[PDB]
């Protein structure tokens, strides 16, 4: 109608091909891992956007479309990723996403593996 509860996103990859070997080699681990995050933080509705088999080219996934499904209703108040590399280092068009796009339900996108838009 007018008012009502929005969602958080939480989308993680995992990739085969890494030496890591231990949490992050599966899905729902690192899965796990943002929701560490989104808990002691203070996020509701956190939805995950799991990944199988991610192309490498930028944006438009299938557990990523369902993220920025959220996105384009406008309900995805939030966004945490293990780091910007998972939409890539073109922080062009991933700005565009967090400044033009995203503003729609008002983010705050997280990067733990690097600066998502800090000074420090």
């Amino acid at each position: 109608g007018s008012r009502t509860s929005r969602i958080t996103a939480l989308y993680e990859r995992l990739s085969r091909d890494d030496d890591l070997t231990g949490e992050s080699n599966s899905i729902t681990n690192q899965k796990k891992y943002l929701e560490d995050y989104a808990r002691r933080n203070g996020f509701e509705n956190i939805r995950h956007f799991t990944d199988d088999g991610f192309s490498g080219v930028n944006f438009n996934r299938p557990g990523f479309q369902s993220l920025i499904k959220e996105v384009e209703a406008g309900n995805v108040e939030t966004l945490i990723v293990k780091d910007m590399s998972r939409l890539g280092r073109n922080y062009l068009q991933v700005g565009f996403y967090t400044e033009v796009l995203f503003p729609q339900k008002n983010v705050r996108f997280l990067a733990i593996n690097n600066s998502i838009d800090s000074n420090n």
